[PDB]
């Protein structure tokens, strides 16, 4: 199984700068959209990606979730380190979302509001949870699904990577020739639905399907940093 792969990030129409990194290669997907005053987000986000790049490189074999876990804490170690040098990036942080690739199996690593979707026989499905304030309100039965898109602090971060002691969700999951995965930063689901999403993802060219999700963002008023990578299981 091969990936062909389309990476696309765009600043929007309201942001100064774009703190959203990205990573696309042969077997590694990896998303981080960085938070922090003075472009210091671009720092957090940039560190993380750096960290996870290497495992790109080879294939995972036995622990594939054990070194996912490994580079994921080593992003958040370097976080750390950074403030140290410079403590006026304190605050500083970033989602991650990112999966490894290896044959028929995946290795999802998830921490944020930042999201991975699959697409797979015409259905789409989040294979990350949120970590948003209205996700925490609807665990514990306070509203609904469907009150949560309207919420003003719908898109509101509850975790992330910033240089604490975190604990990121990690699952290993069955892949298949077909399936198409979307990494996406909150600058598309925020004003973007998935019905909308559905429709971008089954453009048959990558390149063009990820195109049409920053153009959708950007037509529902681009208010934040939007980045995606679409790509696709192939024989
Ligand atoms: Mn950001
Ligand atoms: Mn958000
Ligand atoms: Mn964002």
């Amino acid at each position: 199984l091969v990936l062909r792969y389309a990476a696309r990030s765009d600043r929007g129409l309201v942001r100064a700068n774009n703190e959203d990194s990205v990573y696309a290669g042969a077997r590694l997907l990896a998303l981080a959209d960085g938070m922090g005053g003075h472009a210091a987000g671009e720092v957090a986000s940039q560190l993380v990606i750096a960290a996870l790049a290497h495992l790109d490189d080879d294939e995972p074999g036995g622990d594939l979730l054990a070194k996912l876990d490994a580079a994921v804490r080593a992003g958040n170690s370097a976080i750390a380190a950074q403030v140290e040098m410079e403590p006026d990036l304190e605050g500083m942080g970033t989602t991650l979302t990112a999966i490894l690739f290896a044959g028929n199996r995946l290795g999802l690593v998830h921490i944020g509001d930042s999201r991975g979707y699959l697409l797979r026989d015409g259905e789409l499905t989040q294979i990350t949870k949120d970590d948003t304030f209205v996700q925490t309100l609807v665990d514990e039965g306070r509203i609904t699904p469907e009150e949560a898109h309207s919420h003003p602090q719908r898109s509101l971060i509850m975790r992330a990577l910033t240089g604490h002691e975190v604990e990121p969700t990690l699952t290993m999951r069955e892949a298949r020739a077909g399936d198409r995965y979307l990494l996406c930063s909150d600058g598309l689901s925020d004003p973007v639905s998935d019905e909308t999403i559905l429709e971008a993802l089954q453009i048959p060219e990558v390149a063009e399907s990820a195109h049409r999700l920053i153009e959708l963002a950007l037509r529902g008023g681009g208010p934040d940093n939007v980045t995606v990578v679409v790509a696709d299981l192939e024989h």
